């Protein structure tokens, strides 16, 4: 019952960056722990609390981006740790154009870690490393 | 939490294995298919332990030079009572080839799981200065 | 302890008068001989609130930028009972001139004297990158 | 303010401490607690004792080589009776390798507590050139 | 070999659908799960029909500025009478933003799969200029 | 029957990878076709026949190298073309260690063709792109 | 030697054709089959009239230009009575965007066969300057 | 066409002289009065044999140095039956002073004519990496 | 005492003069023979009233941008009745051309000569900042 | 007796400057009041204690070196403040051989206030701006 | 009459730097050879045939600027040859205004070769080097 | 015609003398008066016998190592019947410290007046490179 | 001696002219045939008003921005009563496109001849920004 | 005139003294109190002999490669018959730490004042590089 279980995994965690590249803070919010923490080069090395500091980057850059941007999961990596809780490892590949319309390629390594509270999945932690993008 | 307590101690015995070169101790520690993120693995999902052991082989092993490592402020989320990750910025101190002591931060994420009771390391992410 | 939840409070009440350039809550919280080492200064010690008042009246119409600031980790050191100091790192989020967000880190060292029932901000001392 | 010329004196033992390299000396100044911001410690806070004593033990090739230290127009701010809080720019003339003297500037805070019937170092800010 | 002239002149339809920005023909001519190599992938691996579509869908379709594609030199290996590799380097002929005449040279290595009479694309390998 | 056969591909491109890393160019000229090409960085953007231009690089350095060197294929990717074909994608990442002894790592992305000829599975074209070590 | 002075006018000819933009005249003079080093080709060998007709069709924001071109020293290899070979230098005089006079300079090869009654250029080789 | 593979073998015969130093089989082969366009003669062209024999005079000591030249892709254009030319790419690997190997490209064309029924070297044009 | 604050009152005076651009104010507390070594001087000792009125009369007279000057740690040596030294350090706020505050640092000594009852400045000598 | 002061200034600064030059510690500080002060480029822009500060250079540098060196007053400039101060300024111009012998030469300008202490002038405050010593 | 022919080369050579400096061609191509050559910055090393390669400064910079300039000729030195031949070596400042208007200065070296053919001197062949005019 | 020979073989001799040292055969083909404008003269017209004494004495005498000069394409005005102007492409090899074959070019007008029976050497013009 | 300051007076007065564009003033001054070493001049001596005149002309003269020039510590050398050679450090204070004070700093020879009744200058040497 | 050709003659004795490192025969031609600007003296006025001898006793007296000056064009100002100004451009040929020759370029003027029946340097301008 794993092949499907990590099936989920990978939904929860793909509708994750489909909000990030919308900029839908609201569906960020919910899926999100409100105390989940992040490991991000935007953060200059020290860990935050996610919700409170990605906040800005929605509400003055992702919500106003209405740019083409493509992001491939390079074969994500699941690990399944029990029943309600899993770590999910990809390598994250983002396409899009700069303000020259000339076509660009960004790489970022991410790890995200889930729980399930109350029959849903919440990310509880993040790490990225690589691009800021 | 007397259980954040617990995930602290044995993430430092790791350090402390990785610190004095044992690699027997690490493997003990780890899951056979846990995966890394780091910098020395140029941006790619590596199996821990076949990529490891270049660096116990070659590196930590003879402690020529003394080394710390300390764990500033760490943050454990625990789901529920078989599951943990711990995060923490990871400040080295050791000596160059001159001698002289040095100073190293990276951030590490690191991924537990709890296996007829003994802890298992499943998977880590590490950031920051490329050597270790 | 509350007692150390009093500290964190009074300064980060401070904190939130220099984002929104409240030189008036800023001057009753701070004692009128305290002084500052910070980048603004240059490697020099400056004393009173003369030194930063300049910022507050000369940085106040351009708060149509939007800034979010974050302290983490506050230590904070208890001296008996009329004496305190807090150490956290500070991280500031802003737009430069493009309209792109940025971070920027410092370190901060403040010292709090109990007057008269009152705490004072007596000495701070900042690292890293200058008050954007 | 003749308890300030008391801190005076015991933040020159410190410094001195600092520059024969006697850490046991160190040790009985400062408190087991004590935290730290300084230039080898990138940005982060630390936990005093622990990361200070690895600097003391593996800096042995310079104890040949002279070094003066001056504490330039210290401010003390006196904190009731049994805390102090030093603040003062650090002037360091030394030798390099070449025999050639140099000059280094950093600016410290030193926060004091005073513990029985001694003077306890509990917290301590350094900006600018770093120590080694 | 006559069969030689075969591989040459479907690489060449691929190649053409690439230049017009066809999306539909590539596809057809290319295996569902092909696999691909090239700049744009910054060092991965990558299923050549999901990364290559952004470039169809923002790129090569308007045809807004006349393209010339050029295979130097092709040297095709021959497994049986199903497979081929052909190798080649590939000279592109483009307009830069100022509409200048412009060249840029890039290594191909393309593997063939015949499946009832009709040749598949199954493989990609891309060294070289970064754009295409 | 694939997933054995693959795990064929999987054995002798591995081989291949151990006598260049040895420096044993006497298997290496066994288990390559004679006519075998090669784009690589070393050869500046020409396709090159693979025996001749290598020969170079076994003779003068990797008979001589000494040094530990560790050799990963990270996720190799095969494709089967029938039964005396196969093309093996990876990503090649290289442990090593400078003059000074410090570890170093560099990558780069290969693409081997093999060819069943005469029951033995020979080299016929190579494509690296990269890092030239 | 006044076969030489034939080769010398047909030559410029040829050159003219290229500087006034006029291909049918190129390809009038042109074996289809000659083959070019240049600049422009990166190194490679290419087919001559399919990889030039790219330049001619679109650089066309410089007819409004005026260029003169010298031929410097030109030797002459008679190789027979139906095929020449010359070398020269050639020095271009233009006009930039700016408007201020300048010189560039390339080394030519090129090589001739008198095809019927007309004599046909069969390879070039190019170095030094590109020509756009 | 053998009467092509003449061609390829008189100049491949060339070739190899000046690899060895054999200024004897270099001479016979060229023409007394043969030109030539090379990095080394700075954009002019050179006459006779006289500007390379200094090479063989002066580099034939090194031979200790071993060096591997590899021609690609050579096209033959003829010019009725005493004359023809052949363009290519020459590879050169070599060892630099820290004993590592590398590898230069250059372009070379080079013109025969046929004299007494023996090929001779009439012309050559070299362009890229000066010959190591 | 109180002739420390006599001199630090009239320093204080000639600086705000330099800052508001009142050149008749400046003049009269400058002895007419005072001289001056600063960056702007280039090296040279000049007369100061000279030399200093066409910075008055072409920058510091039409300037209604904010300034503040601070005088840090002003050390004052008393010579007998009528004459001064003071030194300091003499820290400048103001907002450069993008209106962002900024800070300059410049080290000053000012002698002071009491001449009849009016203090008169006789020399300064500035090195730091170049001012203007 | 303006002109006799200004002479009797200009030769005590001289001896000043001798002591200096020759690296005689002992001498200088009979010269100096104990409590001079001193803006110089070695004190990175703070104001120093002159005695203090200046020791390590006498113990370490200027007592034992042996080198030829030549120093250059150039156009004093000499203030009397009253009957019992005075203060000179001036260029000073230094000729020094460098490690590999090449004559070489150093610009400052120095600042020196002097205060006439019972019947000895005392050096009471330096600036010295330009190269470092 | 040795003086004579040199205030004779001094002069013509003066006539032909005036018809280069206002532009007039016309003028130039009488005073000059029609075989004459030139080495010249512009030139790129080479030697060119002087009349043909300058036509293109004449026809697009130098007939049409008005801008002020002045030519020094500095040090004039003439050979004398015969009677029928001198060579006149000379710097030559230009003092000019750039596009900002602001006077700049540029010195050359200018060797020029005099052939009396007839009753006139004829420029034979000049080398210019330094500053590309 | 054979006057331009004798001015091209008159002019190779001098050429020959310079690199083989020979000042005194220098001094016979040259007029005592002769001026010459050349890289090493730094803009300024010498006299070239007394300027060029110094480098035969120091450099050019000593010099054991291989030289090889190329005049290429020499260009010849005849004046008369005593007077000549050579202007040429001088192209010099030689070796480095290195022993490197290397290539300098520079561009020569050398003026010859033949006076009673012999060619004097009266002025010369070298631009390129500095030669020594 | 009254001879050393006559020096300083009629130089401030070249100075003076320079500063103000008067070349008509200049050009009484000056000896027609005087020679110059001066950066402007790349390294060249040379000989009378026309290399000057340049500027006077196109730059000078037209000036209308604000200049301050400053003589420091004047030495003159009397050669007899017909000649003498004052040298200094001349300070200019002027201002740049940006309308900013600036300060640049030469060393200026300049050598006078009593001809007539009239002094004469008839060599300059400065050194340092042109 | 031959009063130029004197002071052409005087002034390369100087020259070859300077070359040489003869400190005493530089001594005699120069005036105690004569003035420089120069490279080595950073745009300042120094005045005596004591500034020069430096270079004497620490380089030139002990140099014994060869070195070779040249005046180019000198230009000489008499005023009157006790005082003179020579300009030229001086090119120096040297060989540097490897050996190699090597050329540099400094532009000089020197003033001349006949005091008794000697002639005396008062004054000297150099500009180039030290
Ligand atoms: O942290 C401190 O106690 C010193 C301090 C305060 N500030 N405040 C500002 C600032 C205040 C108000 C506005 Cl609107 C904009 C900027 C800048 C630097 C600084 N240093
Ligand atoms: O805290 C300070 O006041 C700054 C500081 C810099 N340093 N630098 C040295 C030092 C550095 C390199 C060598 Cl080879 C020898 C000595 C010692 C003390 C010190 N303190
Ligand atoms: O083959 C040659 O002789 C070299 C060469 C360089 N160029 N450069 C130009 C050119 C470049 C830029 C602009 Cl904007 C205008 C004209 C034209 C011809 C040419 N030939
Ligand atoms: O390719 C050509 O026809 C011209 C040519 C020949 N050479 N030969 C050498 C060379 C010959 C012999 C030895 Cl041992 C070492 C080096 C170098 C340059 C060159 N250009």
């Amino acid at each position: 019952p794993h092949m499907v279980r990590k099936q989920e995994i990978i939904k929860v965690n793909q509708q994750l960056i489909e909000a990030i590249s919308n900029g839908d803070f609201e569906s960020y919010t919910k899926m999100c722990d409100p105390g989940m923490t992040a490991f991000e080069p935007e953060a200059l090395g020290n860990l935050v609390e996610g919700l409170d500091f990605h906040r800005f980057y929605f509400e003055n850059l992702w919500s106003r981006n209405s740019k083409p941007v493509h992001n491939t999961m390079l074969n994500p990596h699941i690990h399944l740790m029990g029943d309600e809780s899993a770590c999910i490892a990809y390598i994250r590949i983002t396409q899009y154009l700069d303000a020259g319309g000339i076509p660009r390629t960004a790489q970022s390594e991410e790890t995200r870690v889930w729980h399930r509270r109350d029959g849903k999945w919440q990310h509880v932690h993040m790490h990225r490393s690589g691009a800021p993008s």
